[PDB]
């Protein structure tokens, strides 16, 4: 009962976080077709997102210890709602970047509160499977996102499918003020149960962190820019690219679910085969797609990318728990997430700068060669 509500008001709550952390990506074609923006401008917006999400992710890991988790989750969800409402009324790129920077700060203040809630309602042996099911909320939101964004944006507006999402997040924030609970002892339901500088100077954390940097950077490149690659170079329509995002996130659902079965260091080999599959799938996506190339192929390549991108994200999370000491394990996850969103910042603005200064094909060549160089450098370290 309480563990059903505590996970349905969050799985349906954090999907209205990830549906709005990528809602600039979901209505990217209408935003570019209506008003002209630089690719540096779009990369500047999504890099303000990634930098703000880095800073707020790293500070909210301490704010979970200082401050409660239902209050930060509800307040950040209401802030995301107000941000997207003002983002639909706004029209120019500096205020786009400012409101999307506030969206990055708001998105950072909500996911470690989900960590504190799910850490204090389930057994510590069952942290992993409920974390995986809550991490499939990103795949669910990004799977149902761009299809709705295209089928509503062609019919009404991008501003209308931002205002509806903002109002929905305000309504579910007023719901999450009252649905979830931070501590079961507040309602009385039988509550259950330096070395830092060595951890910053431990080599396995840096290898894990640059690996999750390059995996989250390649995933952020391919997610936030693959549909735009298909529209502006490969001649696909906006529907094909939005369905490519959707097939990427359906493949990510299958990946982050079947990263739990296939894990149960022998996990490192599964992880490296899966990153090699990511590099080979992105090479096929850079070469083999064509105007004459069918839609079913590009959905299969999206699914094979997602099965090989969110898969190593889930395995990197599992290894980042297992390599962390139990006294200050949240600091290790904060360092890993900070390097992840440094990878997201590298995926936002310098990637689009490489895109508009050489080519989109050269941009995905840069992303494919840094993913291939990382997979080759990780085939050598083991
Ligand atoms: O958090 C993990 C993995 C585990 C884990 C537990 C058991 C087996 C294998 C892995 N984990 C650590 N603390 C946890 N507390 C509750 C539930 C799971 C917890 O990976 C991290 C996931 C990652 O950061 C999320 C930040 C920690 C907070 C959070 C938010 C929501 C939740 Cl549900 C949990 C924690 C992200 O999703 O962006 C990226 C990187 O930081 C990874 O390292």
């Amino acid at each position: 009962y309480y563990r059903t509500v505590i996970f349905s008001a969050m799985f349906g709550g954090y999907s209205l976080y990830y549906f709005n952390r990528k809602t600039f990506s979901f209505v990217m074609p209408s935003l570019v077709e209506e008003i002209p923006l630089d690719k540096d401008d779009l990369g500047f917006i999504t890099s303000s997102q990634s930098a703000a999400y880095a800073i707020s992710k790293f500070v909210s890991g301490v704010l979970s210890d200082q401050m409660s988790a239902r209050w930060l989750f509800s307040s950040g969800l209401l802030l995301v709602g107000l941000v997207n409402i003002f983002f639909a009324w706004s029209s120019t790129v500096p205020v786009f970047a400012a409101l999307w920077f506030l969206n990055g700060l708001a998105q950072g203040l909500g996911w470690p509160p989900c960590g504190k809630v799910l850490r204090k309602w389930f057994e510590p042996s069952q942290f992993g499977t409920w974390w995986a099911i809550l991490s499939t909320s990103m795949n669910l939101a990004g799977g149902l996102g761009p299809i709705l964004a295209t089928i509503l944006a062609q019919s009404y507006s991008w501003r209308s499918t931002l205002a509806l999402s903002g109002a929905l997040c305000v309504v579910v924030s007023f719901l999450c003020l009252l649905l979830i609970h931070n501590e079961p002892a507040d309602v009385g339901l039988r509550n259950l149960d330096s070395t830092l500088q060595e951890l910053l100077l431990s080599p396995y954390l840096w290898v894990l962190s640059t690996g999750y940097l390059v995996v989250f950077g390649v995933k952020t490149c391919c997610t936030d820019w693959g549909q735009f690659f298909l529209i502006q170079e490969k001649g696909q329509s906006a529907l094909v690219g939005s369905s490519y995002m959707s097939a990427l996130e359906v493949g990510g659902l299958v990946g982050s679910i079947a990263a739990g079965y296939l894990s149960d260091n022998p996990r490192h080999g599964l992880l490296l085969f899966m990153m090699a599959g990511m590099t080979v799938s992105m090479y096929l996506f850079r070469v083999t797609v064509t105007s004459d190339s069918p839609k079913l192929w590009i959905l299969v390549l999206g699914a094979v990318f997602g099965f090989s991108s969110y898969g190593p994200i889930a395995l990197f999370g599992v290894i980042a728990n297992e390599s962390a000491p139990p006294n200050l394990c949240g600091t290790s996850h904060a360092i890993v997430g900070l390097m992840a969103n440094v990878g997201g910042f590298l995926a936002g603005l310098p990637f689009s700068t490489i895109a508009k200064h050489y080519s989109w094909s050269t941009a995905f060549w840069v992303a494919e060669v840094i993913c291939a160089a990382s997979t080759a450098a990780f085939f050598l370290l083991r």
